[PDB]
């Protein structure tokens, strides 16, 4: 039994502490027509958790060109986290720099839903995408045991930035989809006179009135999300830890 | 906001109507000894959905091998579940296995919280990966807009077995973490003590007391894993609009 | 153990959403001076079901004729509900012209009391008769398992409307009353006053101070209520199933 | 503003005192093994709820061919039914056989949701028709300005009676169906195998998987309830009023 | 137990169907500045209710002289007063000429608390006395199986009427009255310097300087209530039924 | 408004203070056979309240020839009761035989609802008629300013008890009624058989199936009623307040 | 607003987690016939907290001496209290053999009235002071900006056991008091009887019958006493930051 | 547990009865830039509460020195107050110059919290340290049997003040710390920028960018504090009970 807010809604108002000071969510971000992904991890300190971190802040770049901006979330206090983020830099050679929520009496996490069976102390490893309007627009919660896939992740913001400029539905494993690749779809017609015209006007592909689609994605949209997932799919030539 | 089950928590014991049939969850599958992943969308004859059930069909087999079943959920009728199923076998070519679940009322719906500010009236893109026990182990709320990316569903759940069976955590974007690649992380030490006797056993590769790893898992389970995101970033050969 | 709207009571006044639309009840069909029939069902794609929409395909022009138009209602989605017209309108030939309200959650059902204890999440059949004011003049609940009588709900909306424009009331069976045939009941006196004086009037056959008729409906009223009748006891020639 | 029993809910258990004497609900008809149709009207000495005890007393015998027993109800006391019963049988010449409930104080009334917004004193012209086990299977609520048609009263009767004995549903119109004229409908498949089963038997006639029907019905059972409604659209040959 | 209107409150305001039309209580007397005698009866078409109803028709006139009107009221709708009126003038000879209250539901009877142990469903015998201000001076209740004396309530209004014109207080029995036979009482001083006063003043005959009177009720009137008195201890020369 | 027991329930179970002692209500007389007449008075020491007391006085012995007993009740001390009734006795010549309630604090009042608007500190002349059983049979609420007529509870006893032993209703103004003068009615049939059997047997004179009766009571029980009534009518030839 | 467990009263029972494991107080302690100071501080990584684990460090053996035992407390983590742990022994040369409860959500913080208004989500710097029976016996609360004297924590805990023992009150800045010096107050009488014969008894030096006194405490307990104030008195000879 | 004050919150409002008159908290104090200590007793009479009265006396000048002001408190009346003190300067020959706060009724002893569970009638040994604003910035929880260390008292007062003038964190047993002396520790970084700015500006001594100090207090405050100590670890020359 847990209370998350939902997709749909607008992020919960609250001023929060971060290792880069305070700051108003989603407020500060809303100001600068930027998107926001708050994520959450278990403890300073802890081996996947780092795993995750380093994996957000190579990817930065990536997020920050989609005008999307980072923040984390866990128990631990904001001195703690600045130790640990010493620590990341120093032996992994990677520089965090994104800001991290020192949320120590669980605050945060209770308004998130962040608090599951697992642990009644620290947060699983919770995702809240929200966008320019301070809108949630997807909720992912993985558990303790288990390191996000951070390529996911831009692919979502990616395909949620595409279809509400191209007023699209994105279809599965866009950019590549089985049925129609690339291919983004038209929103179904609701009313019998919409499906009829919009057979008659015959302007899209389609399988029946209510699936038609067309590709108005640009070549480099569409090559930049299969970016992430082949980024995904490849091992790395050079395993950090070796130095 | 709205409430939700937790990971952790034991799948919320209930008697659903599906197109194959009454059955209770998470009973039916944990009665099997089988892992399920319930998922949900918002309703039938929808296009975003149409696809992610097809998705979902030719992965099938891949969910079989792990011992995972799968079972879908929406308002809509069991008619209605079974005609888009043969609409979809009959225009797409691909037969959806899988049961789907009826929910006219949204009684599963909102024990399952999948109902969001987005509609009062149909569910989100939900999905709920329960284990052999009941046991909730991981939750996704994708948007009505945004198809999901069924081969990290799949993932997560060979990924959640192997830490399972090896006793080890998953490294952020396993089997190819950019820190230790393939390797997985031993659970740290909660205690001074054992923060010492870690780190003067010198068994395991360590970049700290809080973080030492190995590679326990067997190549199989390396290369599979992997095989589902070369898959999901892979161009399609051949797309199934052109012959259907 | 189970609230409904009332006879004699405004229609809930609702925004529903239909295959035709979105519209607002009982206002969309007031505005116009139209009375409506408002009519449920389990589910799409069901038999019993199917014949009723055929039925009430069939007796169109009749209600339209009348200045009545006809929504139906059921659980499933406006998806379920063009899909389901479009195999009607294929195999037995026959085209559904009025709107299906979708009502996942049963938010409708619910304030129209129409689940009952044979099924929790699907409707009975359920029928509202409201006219040009809004108002809930009748309501008849048949079951799963029992088609409704299209014919009849046409004689209703027949003799309601004939009464509030005749001023009269309408006998059992009317127009084939066994005591007055197609004779119209005055309303019954309410004072000792009143009594006396229409038993002094002598202005209308009667039986009693409290039972006087006349023959005020036309010719052709008497003779379309008759045909709704007669239609209803005729054997069909050819079966729709035979096309 | 209203609330009432439902259908497939036992009626609610209830003595009553009617001018045949206090009898217990749904008892008194379920120790018979016997259907029974309440109903009730707005006053007695009124028109309309004349006209209806007639259409009800002279189809009396119909109901006793289906067992089937009627029992009316009103807020008068039992001195004004019999006094009413009195003038009928006086007057028009037809003997009220039946009980009639008297409600004052509408007790019964309330507990059957037979209150309207139409008048706070009186109850509108409901219909429960109620099965041998006591169970409510259909209602009917007319208004007090419309009188009802007691024909459609007893095809109601005689087909539910029939698709229970026959297992079958009873579509639109029956037995003058617009589809399948007089045949009874079978039960639709609510799994994809009953459904797949269902097709390849061959032993009905079907649209589709979901639609199949058969004619189990006997001539007999056919042609009275064709009956009914021939009566229900025969204009009177000699106007009761007449030699009243 | 059950709750009922006291003595010295209004009349519960209201408004009442009854057989001569709607009337609101007590409004509709009080502006005519006329006494109105309100009576229950259990039902119509019963033996004691009969007799009651031809007692108070009989007694029409008396009530009419005092400035007093009559209304029944029962639990049985106006199409049963009617008839009910009817049968008694055709096989009586009696003419019921005052309205009576329909009260299905039994909304008056609970307001009046009319509804007692005997019966649930129908009111008992209950009689409301209420003057010119629409003030509630008398309450009376008798049972099922008793019929009232008509003459006592004739009595008490008449009395009533004197006690407010003349300033007076009305000793047991009057005008039979076995200490003052016939004089009216005055009302006892409330202080010490009154019943001084009161003492030294010798203008009435007292007892005691709490018990004084005197006889001012005219002849006519005295005679009147002796008549009431009269009428009820009479044995009738001739029996309705007879005729 | 006010709360009061009614007629049919068990007068509510008591102990008083009297001016003859402690007793216990309706225990006290039920446990005796006797029914007996409970009266209030608003004060001791009051005009229209002395002349009451003397008339009931006046009639102890009929009422202890019906096997009545009677007791009265004011807000006031039992020391204020014997002063008074000492006054009255000396004074009037009368000596009250019946013991009076002491209700200071009007806790006896407050439950059987004496105290109306008129005056919340005294009680209103209320009489209840209670029976062998402890029954409540009949309440009478007369004002401060009007004093009862004791002629009339005498005729409301001897009729009661009458019908309870002839199981007969009484009329109006009964012994003396305008349509069956010292008749006495049989209670009505409730049901069809019932009125059909009755006028079947023309066993008793009736007007219609509903009203019928007969001349059960002796000569001796319908003289005394209208010597109740005889009496009330007469002109007092002595006045006690000149015999004084 | 703030609720706090009180002196005498019985450490609130609790398990919780520290950096040497889980234990459940006060039994843990208890148990082993201990005495134990729990105290807490805002965070770990932060000046004034690590000058203050830095002090009771050093007085570690002077705890253990009396059978005392410690253990702190902070909202952080187990990892955060194990690396900070690691940070002073590298660069103070101070080894902290204490264990440290990680409370994050503040769940102990909050039964103990730890949170004040200056930090809603740090704690102050309390100190509970419990004896072996497992009653609390003193707290104090310090603020963020001020570190504590842990030497007069000692002497608490000395002065109560000493106390306790000898069944005596200690007087204020013991064993340095201004009037009797390291004599132990004699409870005083708390009856008159008690007062007279305290008096005329002459057992010990009296200032009133309320106020007497002697010097029961051993030269050790009074000179063990006396060096930790002392040694608070005292400016350290080696500043440990010099060859940090 | 019980309800207490809170450190960071405002010494709440109230009006108290003194032996020096009526005053409003904190207002009084507050008024004159003032900062006051709050403590309170068991009783007036008793043993160790005289011994305290008695050293806080003996310090009022230090207090004094200071700008902090002393009032007492227990539940005893302002008569008992008053000879209470007449009987320390008489016997003992000392002059209790500051106010006590008389609270019979512990209407003060609950707002404060000082009622803990061995005693539901006399207040337990508290100390309340309130600033110039009328904030809490220091509780103290002493038992009955325990007296007070006034020397600290002062000490953390003192302290408190330096801090707030130097805007420095005092170390653990300021000014004698193990690490830095008589340092004060600089408010740590709470941001990474604040961090590294102060980490290259090699403006302070420091351990880590979290751990820097410097020594702004002057001598006159660093030998003034450790005087304070230095008087509570001397015994005393001459014992006040030997010229009594
Ligand atoms: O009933 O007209
Ligand atoms: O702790 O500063």
């Amino acid at each position: 039994p847990g209370s998350i807010p939902l997709i749909g809604e607008r992020f919960p108002e609250m001023e929060v502490t971060t290792d880069h000071g305070v700051i108003k969510l989603p407020d500060h971000y809303v100001s600068q027509g930027k998107w926001f992904v708050l994520f959450s991890h278990p403890a300073d300190f802890t081996p996947v958790s780092t795993t995750e971190f380093v994996s957000f802040a190579r990817r930065y770049e990536d997020f920050q060109r989609l005008g999307v901006d980072l923040i984390g979330l866990s128990v631990d206090s904001v001195f703690s986290h600045i130790k640990w983020k010493e620590w990341i830099e120093r032996h992994i050679g990677v520089r965090i720099p994104f800001p991290i929520i020192a949320d120590p009496q669980g605050t945060v996490a209770r308004r998130l839903g962040l608090l599951h069976a697992e642990s009644a102390t620290h947060t699983v490893r919770g995702v809240f995408i929200v966008d320019a309007r301070g809108v949630i627009r997807t909720m992912l919660y993985y558990p303790m045991e288990l390191g996000r896939l951070v390529d996911e992740i831009l692919r979502i913001v990616k395909a949620l930035k595409l279809g509400d400029s191209l007023k699209r539905a994105v279809p599965a494993d866009w950019p590549n989809n089985e049925i129609i690749g690339e291919g983004l779809i038209v929103p179904p017609p609701t009313t019998e006179d919409q499906a009829r015209a919009r057979m008659e006007s015959g302007q899209y592909r389609c399988l029946d009135w209510w699936f038609c689609w067309d590709t108005p994605a640009s070549r480099d949209d569409v090559e930049e999300a299969r970016r992430y997932l082949r980024r995904a799919a490849e091992k790395p030539a050079k395993l950090l830890y070796e130095e």
